[PDB]
């Protein structure tokens, strides 16, 4: 998966954002799209989704997280020393001038004989090369520190010697950008520098943010082992309303719950060990924690508690994956229950993400009934979210085949109900589809354009909602189609 | 306190919250227990409670030990240093010995320290000397009833006022059938030089403790007559009031 991120996606994102800017010019907008606008992001399940895969261990997740951070450092280094050669102008800010003189002074005039270019100290009349030279050395530490953590588990190089945050990385680059602009050299700043700035906001220090996926029953397994070992009872046999009140009392409570004395299977161990690895790695390497075959709000609350009682100091957002027909029918109710408890509303802060599965729902019912309940699920969930003032982001688990929800990207976005995207959507690119959409450069440009254009048109020029007669007929054949299936 | 501590030691749910606010003193107590969990268990003897008064003092440390990650907990020894604490010392030992959880933990072995310094400072020399005789005597009786092997820890200094005196004489003044080949004694400060400053002396010190502990076992001293006890009990009250 990361091979495509190297060979077409890395340079393809700034190329496409370039075309978005010329499009903006030819409709009267005399301004570039801000480089902090992430029109297209890239996430990954590889090494993160472990549902049905016991071979995706807590060590495997740790590997792909650090390895991606190393790959990110490699690509940034190439862009930086390329930008080092390019930015040879002498006019600069007052702020850049002071910066370039600060680092020129604080840096002793040592040479690095194995540096191919800029092996001696850089003169202060090349200010952009002075700042980018410090960025370059800080990136070399970032690459090697990731290499050491990956091989052993510790590095000689400090975190203070490397880039530990996007903000630490962006500060020198945005200083150069504002400097070039203040000298009337905006046209230069919009070259390789703009492409790199856009690459930082798109890819960050991890290139891709990892998603974690585990099935709900594996979480209930661990929680049942806790209550059984503590003598509270059996979490598995409690009703869902009871489950909700118990976990909400434990999330509101300050006393720990998970005992280190806990007897664990290999599976109950894999669940806790995965949460442990999440607590060790930096938060900016992860996306949401996804719950396979989510059924009810306790599955969400179970993960929320397990995260905190495993020491995850900044918890991942919990995303339910409604994969089967019965789960999608009750999904607007499950979301309303979560939006109505004060603890969970304070946690999510007006933003909720829900995944809908196209593969397992088409297998539960027919293709007709799955696609129609998936329409209704998204439709009613967005209505629940709007009532509670929550911005709902849909995650569509589409495959390559039509049976698993596949099809032309702009056609699929047109099939989704009106007023359910609104500039926030996640879509899976599964396996062979990664080759289909990013195997060559013109394919990557095509894919980014379809998603961008379809999503944009869907927001301001939505499809028509079905007529009441159309709904009733659709509901009636869904019953007949599932029964036939 | 004994009810809550036992419900918590019996319960297997953790107690120590991570976001717990701590003073500098509270941070040192927990940090010490963390250090005890990091280093091998064979580097440590027991965890002694200064100013121990009641079983909740022993049970609290037993809990703070496990609630701080000491996977192999040290034996918790109370130090009865004042007169009142020594008067209620066999009572404190008894209720500990009557708790099923504590008896499962100590496994028939118990250590108790008695402080010759602060007890002489609290009462008189004569009173403290007598009460320490009784505390040792009644505690050994409590331990034998409950089938426990008691090991007394004598914290005596160099000077007579802090429990000092010739080794074979200090062992002889201890109640009969309270040593039985298991005793700990503090060698305090300058006494280390007095006893081990040269090979000659170390051989004497080792020989004194070994001989006097062996003789006290097989050939114990006499127990006090009932009139002697009654006289000591009344003289002790007059001594401490005068002191």
């Amino acid at each position: 998966g990361m091979s495509y991120i190297h060979e077409t996606v890395w340079k393809g994102v700034p190329k496409f954002l370039r075309r978005v800017d010329t499009a903006l010019k030819n409709i009267g907008i005399n301004e570039r799209l801000p480089y902090n606008v992430s029109l297209i992001r890239f996430s990954s399940w590889m090494g993160g989704d472990r549902d049905g895969n016991p071979r995706v261990t807590p060590e495997v997740t740790r590997d792909v997280c650090l390895l991606a951070r190393m790959m990110a450092a490699n690509l940034y280094i190439d862009q930086i020393e390329e930008l080092m050669f390019e930015l040879s102008m002498w006019r600069c800010n007052d702020e850049l001038r002071v910066r370039a003189e600060e680092l020129h002074s604080s840096s002793g005039s040592k040479v690095t004989k194995y540096y191919i270019e800029f092996w001696k100290q850089i003169p202060p009349n090349e200010p952009y090369r002075v700042i980018l030279g410090h960025v370059r050395d800080k990136l070399y530490n970032t690459r090697e520190r990731a290499r050491h953590l990956l091989a052993s588990g510790v590095s000689e190089i400090s975190a203070e010697s490397s880039f530990t945050s996007i903000e630490e990385f962006l500060e020198p680059l945005e200083l150069c950008y504002k400097s070039l602009c203040d000298c009337g050299d905006k046209a230069i700043a919009d070259g390789s520098l703009l492409d790199l700035l856009r690459q930082v906001f798109t890819f960050g220090l991890s290139l891709v943010k990892l998603d974690i996926r585990q099935e709900s029953e594996r979480h209930t397994d661990v929680i049942d082992a806790i209550t059984t070992h503590l003598g509270i009872g059996s979490y598995r046999e409690w009703s869902e309303d009871k489950r909700q009140e118990w976990l909400l009392s434990e999330l509101r409570g300050k006393r720990p719950l998970l005992p280190p004395d806990l007897p664990q299977t290999e599976e109950i161990a894999d669940v806790i060990g995965a949460f442990h690895v999440l607590a060790e790695l930096p938060p900016d390497s992860f996306g949401p924690y996804i719950i396979s075959m989510a059924t009810a709000p306790s599955d969400v609350l179970a993960v929320e508690l397990l995260q905190r009682e495993c020491g995850v100091r900044q918890p991942l957002p919990v995303v339910p994956l409604f994969e089967r027909l019965a789960d999608l029918q009750s999904a607007p109710a499950s979301v309303e229950r979560l939006f109505s408890v004060d603890w969970y509303m304070d946690r999510i802060k007006g933003k909720q993400q829900v995944m809908v599965g196209y593969s397992d729902s088409g297998k539960d019912a027919g293709r007709l009934s799955a696609a129609w309940q998936l329409y209704r699920a998204q439709e009613e969930m967005a209505q629940v979210a709007k009532r509670y003032g929550v911005k709902l982001t849909l995650f569509h688990g589409r495959g390559g085949t039509v049976g698993r929800g596949g099809g032309p990207t702009h056609l699929a976005i047109l099939s989704q109900p009106p007023d359910t995207i609104n500039g926030s959507i996640r879509v899976t690119v599964q396996g062979e589809v990664i080759e289909f959409c990013f195997g060559e450069e013109h394919l990557c440009f095509q894919t980014l354009q379809r998603f961008t254009a379809a999503t944009l048109e869907h927001g301001m020029h939505p499809p028509v909602s079905p007529k009441p007669e159309w709904r009733k007929l659709m509901d009636e054949m869904a019953v007949v189609a599932t029964e036939e299936y």
